[PDB]
């Protein structure tokens, strides 16, 4: 199911730039999956067989990167679909690497922590051959951080005669290779992206308020970084349960560093974060705004859209405005490779030059096909795509 | 409906007359490792057609893993799946060195130009060759591949290999290209060595009872022959035509294979052994059988249903898995000539090919008197038992 | 005292009376490499205690290296390089296409857990793996060490290994898993074997002249066995218990191995074979004894005071380095039928076994003939003669 | 013998982190020892085998480096040792590295320059498969140089399929993919500790006149980097033959400069160069100085300690002090992965910020344990090497 | 004139009389690959002289390349290209899994030290070990190199290809040091195999006529050796000295070979058998000779003038490259030994060799009696036939 969503996008983006038929067809699935059986001497003594999968989407453009997820949702249909998605993800950026994605269909909450090393070790232990820092570079996704990534390299190189190619797992902690900007870089990405597209529009950042949509991790960092950049938000948004669907506003904006301070002791224009969906047909033409910076992927529906071009509202595309993250998970490889690293002064001034070139592209792109961005972006990364796979040879 | 089930099942009826561990299900319930890749073909009009493949290794708990590639259009993930379990089985019946392996392409290699197809097979090794070698997995042919395919496969694969001749890393390569002598007739002569101790050890002398084989196919044909080469002889055949359906020659003293042969080139045209197609011998048709042994040289002649009657009837059954296990025994041969390479001679080939077949018989005979049951239900269980100890062993459980 | 001095000791002697180059002795004075390395463990407690483990290569002059692995919580350092020393010698004396290697782990086995055992000997692999393979450095069993260890180690050691199943990186394999026939009953097929060509060579008759064995443990079991099975038999054998000290049944006529094992089971209990212990045939018992040979299967039986008497008493004596070596010959075996894949049959294995211990024979004493000395200094001399021409020829001097 | 030194440093900091008892355990001893007989053919055509080591302490935190011994006194336990000290070494820096060491039983001296190649060469073929820019990286030590280094590169290249990773042995010379700011690095470093700590202590660099003792190669370049850092030196201290134990004294301050150039020809707070245990406890009884900084390794005794602490004397301790050399090795290991290679002005500002970096990092920890910077470097060291180990599942 | 035509004449008329496909001509016109270095070496006198080398993979179609070393002064890129290709031929020939390969040196050896020649040797290998191994490319001994050679080889490639001893890298290794039993007397025991399966087949009966060699180098002491050995005897030797020219002993009933080598030792000094030297049997020395058959043991003894009258004169000749490739057919099972590490004895060598060298006969005599034509044009149409098969079926064209 999952897959036709994405294989839309790509001959959506396909048939727009007028590429050849080979682009599609070379691009509907995934170069490679691995589906293997990882089994587990549990505590009581027992064997449980969880299965994983790797999904390498390309490598046209370079090596290929995406996370792996410990959901019981996980099936080869999900790790095909979201390594395609990958590929968008990382071309939006213009990165030299391709889609990869894996994932274990386990619940982890059903197990104890020398168990779930054992499937971390285990899944590593099915694949190895095909992974490694200029192969395919997996990082976190639902339900694993840096603690799996670190059983990821600790295996791995156990495997890999002993050397140290630590950026073949990327999302590890600081302490062991990570990279500084890490925990905050989304956050950084929406703010410079809301800056660089109202200039574009015409709003001056200092000059007008802003709605943020939930405070996760991405919103708690976007506000923040939105004050780091001379601009300020007004309204918030937020859930509870205990009331459900509230927003916070206290005025001429709400301080984000005696804010954030609240949740620490209380757990308690639009850039949506939070949740999918939200913003639709009958929900687009209730709001006033002039521009929408999607930071929770998904916000607005296909319908949504719609009357959003028609009521002159703008909107930069999830995909790019959220890809911070990414673009700072690419740097740890970097640092990694030849093993010097960053501070996060040093991180935040590329991440600035870097989605900077990005939203560049995206607008050029837009200005050439006339069309909206959220077409543009994912044209943008066929375009690429396409380049190098003619090159190659592969059509 | 999934073949894996089927596969599966037979994993879980052995595991439970065994009374093996629950592990040993869970470990053989699927493969260890399948990759699914998209295989681009420049084709001769200048065209991309991706075509899907896959390698899926079973088990590589006794061995390295083996088993055939297919050309098939119906070939999905669930076939190969299935189908390297199979294979497993098929392996550990004879008490290899091995586990189940298997491969496959959805295409329709008749839709392919011979330089397309070159092209295909050598895509389908591009994808996957980190995970094949004489020592991980070992793929051979199946449905619509030859000798011509693995000279192919074994090409691309030696280059992809840094240039070392690991050429046993396929077998069922031409003679011609480090292949191996006592191929082509290897099951047909595996057949024939199980129907002379099965008779024997069910008190029944080869030169002295005659014998029935259905279907004169490659298998047919030389079973034929090996039963002349070993004192027996032949009276009924059975054969089709188009043109006459279901035939049956019967020559009364025999009819010589040396004559019969001979006219099919031109011409075109006791106990039981069946070969051709599966699904004959149905609960209906052994009912009207006379013989005290049946020998299964065809994959298949049972219908679950007919198994049962034979055994109230009184009529014993030596079954596929074992009995036409000759060739993948030969197969087996190729590697070990490829490992050292030194080639072996077709007297050669068939010298071991005896000492193993009648090895592997003892084995699942003892078995059968051992757990009191049937061959074919022992079979089974001779390949879980031997794969078992292996995972122990290996801590796999 | 260090164990190396020992082994050193009879490199120098051996050296001194072939007349080699200085050379040979400073080469082969030690181990061209040893790795120490720290294996941690996570208890089942979830602790962690780190056991210090070794492999040590003394030679690869002549092939690669191979010996065992010890679990004793005496191991360390110099014992694992005196040990592997030894293996030098027991090889060579062979003419194997090895040289010697050994490690071990200095742990109580008895203190682990079987999950924690398995994770130590894991972390043994874990820890040098880029220094073992089927032709670099091949282990195997030594004490507190089996086949259940040895599968362990190649479950671990093809999982580093890129996933290729070199499985005669590690020999003392079950034959359940690529181990060999012939295994259990190798080192008394050996001595057996040894026993006859040395008493033929000393102008006796095997069915002619009676026999004494000290003990009855696994070798002395096994070498009355072959005796019988060669036309010989056994008078006086000699055993231990507990309730009572050393004994010796004497049947006159002999004595049926066949009767006296099946008394084993239910019960629990002209010249010489001392198997059981060392320091047996002290000084003061080598005046006592009464024959015309003596064979050693035991390693150790030569006081070496007690050698001196024996060459003036006028008694020969075949040294346990050659006369138990057929146990290490069959690992050998083992290795060969891994690297082919092929596994030979119990019968072909003493076949063979039967032509290698002759032709092993046949150098120690054409070297004793010509260099006019004790067979015990003649077999060291052996192995040191053809390391030495492979040192030469490979520029090692 | 040596070990216990070390050990005992190792489990006196663990004691007052608090960490758990596995760390201690697992950094008792070396991952990894491998001992060989490394056969010479002698000019007079014979054969001598030497002992050589290489001892893997540590690559919890990432590859293993530290240098080689052609020593006669070297043997397993030095090996061990030293490694052990490396470990410290480099977390001090707070390097992506671990502890290594090496050594040969020789006595260099007796050999010819062919009989000394052909060790050299004959150590790389005893151990190869154990080393590498991802694994572990030797460096010079006593009676080693880039002569060596370069002999061991070679020889490591031919046995690496031919590969040049050049970066697994550093303290090459520039000539061959060394790196610049290498002879005087450790001298920078110092004066860069030296002003650090009297800022951090209330003092002013160049409104305080300051001793240094010994005027090797460490001495020399720390004088020359407090004129370059706008302080000066008024006592030196030095040794002769022919006097013995003696002192200069030009009076505001000893021009560098001019004296250097008086070595050439002539050849003839408190920073203690040259030699160990200098400074016991009834010599620092003896001296006048708010501060202390540690350029050689060994100077103040534990007993020497013990009074600085109680007469109010401050103590910047070695390891951290004179660590910039070390510090520039991992430079030269930098630029030789993506070769691409640094200038001695490059080298000098990254040299600055990174020991003020590991400056500030022992502070923060004395600060926070509460006790002294000789006993805070330690546990600076342990307390980033436990991180690794415990996400890496080593306990 | 460049060596490389005459050795392509050979694949050109070959193919022709084959009728095989132009690609068969096009592929096999040059080597697949040529390693050209640089080796300096380090004088003693402390200097550097740089030599160059080469390493010539001709052909790899069908297994692995082989071929020897020379170090001579006369070696250029030309000869070793043509040298490599009349390997092909050479190993085609008898039907070994392998290619044409070959290297040398230009160099004077006798101008070197023994250290000197040592560190040339190991830096040859140094300068191409990426292209050898055990399954890419095996070389060999030829002129001026020797098992010491081929020993230092081993040695530094060893160290090289990350301490695994694949030592059949290089054939043509001492005993001592993993060579084979055979080898000395193997080109002499081939000769005198072929020498009684051609009389067999041109109606002549061994023992029943007498036989004249030229030459008693290496090659003729032992090809007269097997013919005693085999039933047969030789009336007339010839041989050279200095000291008088070609002289020719005739002792009639044959002269012991027993008592004749005793006597090169001390002293120093039907059909037909040329040993020695080449262009022997020239047009005018063809019109002289009485004999039925000749079979050449040296390369050469043909000039093809001569080869025209012996046709029409009726005399029967077997060539060189059949005849005399016991030695590299014995250099093969080096290499087999090799690769299971399992050693020969100089019986089972023998026997192998002849069932070996029969079947090569039997080729050969297939297709001459096919392609109705001389045995010497028979020969290279067996090489390339079969290479022809291999290129074909691996995608070559």
């Amino acid at each position: 199911n999952p897959l036709v969503a994405a294989q839309e996008k790509v001959r959506i983006a396909c048939e727009k730039l007028g590429c050849d038929p080979a682009v599609y067809e070379l691009l509907k699935e995934p170069q490679r999956v691995i589906e293997i059986s990882i089994p587990v001497k549990m505590d009581d003594g027992t064997v449980k067989v969880f299965k994983g999968w790797r999904s390498a989407h390309s490598s046209a453009v370079g090596p290929s990167k995406g996370g792996v997820r410990f959901h019981p949702n996980v099936n080869m249909d999900e790790v095909k679909a979201l390594s395609l998605w990958m590929t968008f993800k990382g071309g939006a950026l213009g990165l030299p690497y391709g889609g990869g994605k894996g994932g274990i269909c386990v619940d982890p909450a059903e197990l104890s922590e020398r168990e779930l090393e054992q499937l971390s070790r285990g899944w590593v232990r099915g694949l190895y051959k095909y992974l490694g820092d200029r192969i395919d570079i997996p990082a976190p996704d639902v339900n694993t951080n840096g603690q799996i990534m670190s059983w990821f390299v600790d295996e791995y190189v156990k495997l890999n005669g002993e050397r140290m190619d630590i950026g073949t797992f990327t999302g590890k902690p600081v302490a062991f290779g990570g990279s500084e900007g890490r925990n905050e870089a989304t956050g950084f990405g929406v703010a410079v992206v809301v800056r660089e597209s109202a200039k574009r529009f015409g709003i001056k950042m200092e000059d007008a308020k802003i709605a943020v949509q939930g405070f996760g991790n991405v919103g708690t960092f976007t506000v923040k970084n939105i004050e780091r950049q001379g601009g300020k938000v007004c309204a918030i948004a937020e859930w509870d349960r205990n009331e459900g669907n509230y927003a916070l506003y206290n005025e001429n904006g709400i301080d984000f560093k005696e804010l954030l301070a609240y949740k620490e002791a209380n757990k308690t224009i639009i850039v949506p974060a939070a949740l999918e969906n939200v913003i639709t047909g009958e929900r687009a033409k209730t709001i006033n705004a002039k521009l929408v910076c999607e930071a929770a992927n998904g916000p607005t529906t296909p319908e949504g859209d719609k009357v959003l071009t028609e009521r002159g509202i703008n909107l930069t595309p999830d995909i790019l405005t959220n890809s911070g993250g990414v673009l700072v998970s690419y740097y740890e490889w970097v640092q990694n490779q030849y093993g010097y690293y960053w501070t996060e002064a040093e991180v935040e001034e590329k991440q600035e030059a870097d989605m900077m070139k990005a939203i560049k592209g995206v607008f050029a792109v837009a200005d050439e096909y006339n069309v909206t961005l959220r077409e543009a972006v994912y044209m943008y990364a066929i375009k690429s795509i396409d380049v190098a796979m003619k090159l190659r040879g592969w059509y």
